[PDB]
């Protein structure tokens, strides 16, 4: 509230709800995602288990946009919350691709929001963007980036799946 | 004995040794199915071991049935235990998928003295059923059914093959 | 009270106050069974602390129907707890007998309320009942039998103590 | 299988299925003999577990015989499983008796096996017998032997009670 | 010598010093199997460390055969030792059909001494055959047996290749 509030502009406070928003939505994705793996008829439980991490991940970084929010004194909303983009997610590529656009969109949020911040000269929000959003995004995009080409190799050719048996299993 | 026996119906009794009759039929369906993936020619020792822990899981099953028939105060009555469906068994996957249909035949036996318990106006039958059989079973056909998706991936195609080995090896 | 009670008829409110009662005048009987065997002149302080044993579980099956009743927004309402049956027990033939009748007499009244439960349709008293008093009953009243059979086997014919002693002293 | 087979005549791998189906049907009777003594109107509960114990050593040995089948390349069968031969087991002393003349029925058989073995020159099978059966049964066999002696002390008379509590209380 | 020996015939010191020499024959095949699959070329070093332990088992056989014959009194004799039939071994599936080959041989020389020691009457040489020998070399050719059929499996198709790592990944 007004007691505490200081430097810290409206169309800042409106962009963190929005972003509240975004990193929900992405967390029921998550939750989506890993039910259709935990599925009979799909039955990958490693990637069940994977995007299930995510999901909590995510709700964890609303929280903590939220727990921003009222330090900074401004006021927390809450929007509907969109169901997920599908309703089955395909193969594990599939799935991995829709991931990383998923994250893409979280990420271009946050630089949208840090842009924001600049233009708003607001150093606490870019502080609190850098130190717990930003590094943690690049890391996930990367690991991502990662297992999609992991995927494709082995989903791919036996000279795919051979080069990978030797990473895995010999080094 | 006539001295404890209270709302037991000599229906619920009558079925009762009949559905132990399928518990240890079903456990020497599996102990079957384990030696079967014992054989030198067949050499699937995971195989072995998943049955033969079934054969167990089943036999317990049945002295759990045993030894509520004497806590109601019914006659536990032993009948000719026929010989599995087989003698050889075929793949993991035409095992598998016998073991499901097995499952699913005991399933229906529990829900079917569950429903006679209920005509029976028996709550001690219905409870006993829901703690100990029930969601068992549930559980058991899942983890089938999962087993089922992914021997048929594994043995399906080099997408399947890659797949599982990401999910395996990789998650 | 009205601020919580959901779905909680008055028909069953006054039967768990009823069943309370015959909980607590059950733990009195068994009080009285108890102290009856510490007399000098009965002095079997095994039979003594087996019924004293009872009383408390009954006793604890009357506090945990008053707690569900509170949870369920029913109002506790207590009687006269009339006195046990008789003022002195017999031998412990005749008072396992008195007791095994007295637990068959809790069971119907179990039932009966689970009878009540379900034309209520009450799903949590059902619960409720089958998590903590049929099974417990059922076991107990087994117990009781195994006892009056072996109290019976050891009072009739040296045979039938014969029997006990193998069982009991090499088995 | 034909890869391992080695010096293991058709008549040793027929006799072996059936010595399974011996034991398994021993183990069967077993399991009957423990849950009629844990009849509320029967309730010696040692005895219970005397033939429980039994029935798993039964399984136990018709385990072992199947693992060997399969180590020699032999084809485990299975038969149907014959009902115990009583429904009710009436006294100690009678279910004793039935147990002593099922294990002498069951070491013949081995006998019967071991010289099937002599005049098939198979070596390992009459080292198999000796280690894992002969000196088992005739432990298991003297064991209850010596037990038929005590019921019959006990359930006999006061001199035979007397030396059995002297025996088992003072020394 | 002469000291000690009794009931040790002329005929078995000789065939036991024969089984020495076939023993230390298999031990240097195995040492030949190992370093076969340790070359740059090859390059399978659990293949080379499962025959190099084989080779010590051999050794071993020959050493507990050589404290026999000094036990027994009769005079152990050592002769040439062939080097074994391949300088190049194959593949894995070819040296595992040749390793089974060897220890059937083995096998049919232990049941030729066997035989031996029964037509001489000479019960200490059958007990050192059965304790020491006979049942060890039933459970290396399972293995191997069982290690063929994996080996088939694998190389042969990707059902194959499936059924292998579900077994052994999954379960
Ligand atoms: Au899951
Ligand atoms: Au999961
Ligand atoms: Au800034
Ligand atoms: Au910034
Ligand atoms: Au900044
Ligand atoms: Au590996
Ligand atoms: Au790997
Ligand atoms: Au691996
Ligand atoms: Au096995
Ligand atoms: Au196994
Ligand atoms: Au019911
Ligand atoms: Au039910
Ligand atoms: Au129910
Ligand atoms: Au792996
Ligand atoms: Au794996
Ligand atoms: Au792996
Ligand atoms: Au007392
Ligand atoms: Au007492
Ligand atoms: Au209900
Ligand atoms: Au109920
Ligand atoms: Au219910
Ligand atoms: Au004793
Ligand atoms: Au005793
Ligand atoms: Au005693
Ligand atoms: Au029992
Ligand atoms: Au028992
Ligand atoms: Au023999
Ligand atoms: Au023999
Ligand atoms: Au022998
Ligand atoms: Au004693
Ligand atoms: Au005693
Ligand atoms: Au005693
Ligand atoms: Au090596
Ligand atoms: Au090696
Ligand atoms: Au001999
Ligand atoms: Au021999
Ligand atoms: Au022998
Ligand atoms: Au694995
Ligand atoms: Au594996
Ligand atoms: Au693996």
């Amino acid at each position: 509230s007004s007691q505490i509030r200081q430097n810290y502009s409206t169309e800042v406070e409106a962009a963190v709800n929005r972003l509240v928003n975004l990193y929900l939505r992405a967390s029921y994705t998550y939750l989506s995602l890993g039910f259709y793996f935990d599925r009979d008829d799909v039955a990958l439980e490693g990637v069940c288990h994977f995007f299930r991490e995510l999901a909590e991940e995510k709700r964890e970084g609303a929280e903590r946009l939220l727990k921003m929010q009222n330090q900074r004194g401004g006021r927390a909303l809450f929007q509907d919350l969109q169901k997920p983009s599908q309703d089955e997610w395909g193969t594990t590529l599939d799935a991995m691709k829709a991931a990383i656009v998923l994250e893409k969109s979280l990420n271009q949020a946050l630089l949208d929001l840090h842009a924001l911040g600049s233009a708003q000269a607001d150093p606490h929000l870019c502080d609190f963007l850098e130190s717990h959003f930003l590094d943690e995004e690049v890391k996930l995009i990367k690991k991502m980036g990662d297992h999609l080409t992991n995927i494709q190799r082995l989903v791919g050719s036996q000279a795919g799946l051979g080069e990978y048996l030797f990473e895995h299993c010999t080094l």
